[PDB]
């Protein structure tokens, strides 16, 4: 990797790296000068050279060469592939240069929360956006932060001031189709091997607009038993139908979960957690629209989940109506 994306490099003899825009488990994004293009910055994701994550990149060539044909304008905000290459023998996806991740603003804002009005129209874009993934056969499997996207134009910088939030949705390299990836962000039928679809994505909604509101994650374990007593903690006791069937019976005794509250770490999701409705700040109408469309999105059975659809119909969404 390091070798073959530093600054002032060229790629495929038109594509001169000036900056490096993050750095992930596939590799790394650079920004660049194309010099066959007016001099117009592209986005550059650099794929390691790895069976896994080459694949990978195949895959999601497939999906946004079909994204973008179905939508060109990028209504539904999936970010626009400019074209691919080899370099090196490394996969290289050019994109439209847009502005920072929604994580990366928050963090180099001090983990400051969103304004509602802005994540008001931030979900409502993800929405509609994942929504069309959808509608397409697709799940996207790793959504989160990192992969929401502004559009540069929507922000100044000095302290970044969030102006107009026009957001885009990248890395399509584990998303899926219906005939047959994950943090803190995992949905509960996934933790417990129940299978998953699309509701998967719907549940890191949630979690995304969460963060969104606190401007820190409510989940943050990183042990999958922790995770599900944080779940019993914020969202109530997991459905004895679900804790019965997974062959992950290793979390739990008969129909309650196996844990022992005044262990260091059970002590640990009592300071760390409490039940969703006391998260709020105030009991204003629009914060009571909000949580209770995350209180929608983080319903533990996913036939019960509400969709997308549903999600976009939403009170919480009038306002901009
Ligand atoms: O498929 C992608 N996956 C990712 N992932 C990352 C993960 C971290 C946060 C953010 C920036 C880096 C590090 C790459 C998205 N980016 C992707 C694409 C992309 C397309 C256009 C663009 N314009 C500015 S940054 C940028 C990134």
């Amino acid at each position: 990797m390091h070798l073959i994306c530093q600054s002032g490099d060229v790629l495929s003899a038109r594509y001169e790296i000036v900056d490096t825009l993050g750095e992930g488990a596939f590799g790394k994004v650079v920004e660049c000068i194309d010099h066959k293009a007016g001099g117009r910055h592209v986005a550059v994701k650099i794929v390691k050279n790895v069976d896994r994550y080459c694949e990978a990149a195949r895959s999601e060539i497939q999906v946004l060469e079909h994204l973008n044909t179905t939508d060109p304008n990028s209504t539904f905000r999936c970010v626009q592939m400019l074209e691919w290459f080899e370099h090196h023998g490394h996969i290289c996806i050019v994109f439209e240069l847009l502005g920072l991740s929604t994580y990366d603003f928050i963090k180099e804002n001090g983990f400051l929360p969103f304004r509602l009005d802005h994540i008001r129209k931030m979900a409502y874009q993800i929405c509609k956006s994942v929504n069309f993934l959808h509608s397409n056969k697709l799940t996207h499997t790793d959504l989160k932060p990192e992969n929401i996207l502004f559009v540069q134009s929507d922000y100044t910088e000095a302290e970044r001031t969030l102006i107009n939030p026009d957001i885009k949705v990248v890395d399509f390299g584990s998303a899926t189709y219906d005939d047959e990836s994950t943090r803190h962000y995992r949905a509960p039928e996934v933790i417990l091997a129940l299978g998953w679809s699309q509701p998967c994505d719907v549940w890191s909604i949630g979690c995304i607009l969460i963060e969104y509101y606190l401007g820190f994650t409510v989940f943050p374990t990183h042990d999958s038993k922790e995770h599900l007593a944080m779940m019993e903690r914020i969202l109530g006791p997991l459905p004895k139908h679900m804790i019965q069937k997974t062959r992950k019976r290793k979390y739990f005794h008969h129909d309650r979960l196996d844990w022992d509250e005044h262990s260091s770490a059970g002590r640990y999701v009592s300071r760390a957690c409490k039940p969703l409705k006391e998260f709020m700040l105030s009991q204003d109408v629009e914060h009571e629209r909000l949580f209770d469309l995350i209180q929608k999105m983080l319903e533990y059975d996913p036939a019960k989940r509400i969709t997308l659809r549903e999600a976009l119909k939403h009170p919480f969404f009038d306002l901009l109506k």
